[PDB]
RNA sequence: AACAUAAUUAAUUUCUAGACAUCCGUUUAUGAGAGGAGAUAAGUCGUAACAAGGUAAGCAUACUGGAAAGUGUGCUUGGAAUAAUC
């Protein structure tokens, strides 16, 4: 999931509510909350920031 | 070369990339040298034209000649024969 979303912010291109809904479902350890932690700003700072 | 993401406010992205390459040509200038016209203006050689200009003049064309010109063939009068009679 982290490689889809990285794409789509290299090539400018919205990312959708449900992918950042299933990484943090996904989240299985502590190191797994500092690199969602890093999807989340990015999706704040994206074209689809309203449909968190 | 023209798709793809996204969508419980709605938008993002694509919507391109080479080859502007020299032409075939066309004008104008330069002019080795070879000519033409015109004028300058005292000559030189003849006397061709103007008188029937001393071979009437001229046109076309051909040939010929220092030069004007000469000669042939056809044509012109822009020559003449001012004009009663064996
Ligand atoms: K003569
Ligand atoms: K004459
Ligand atoms: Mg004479
Ligand atoms: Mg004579
Ligand atoms: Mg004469
Ligand atoms: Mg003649
Ligand atoms: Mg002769
Ligand atoms: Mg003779």
């Amino acid at each position: 999931l982290a490689s889809l979303m990285d794409k789509a912010y290299e090539r400018k291109l919205p990312v959708s509510s449900l992918s950042i809904s299933r990484f943090v479902d996904n989240i299985a350890s502590r190191e797994d909350l500092d690199s969602a932690e890093y999807y989340l700003y990015k999706f704040r700072h994206s074209p689809n920031c309203w449909y968190l």
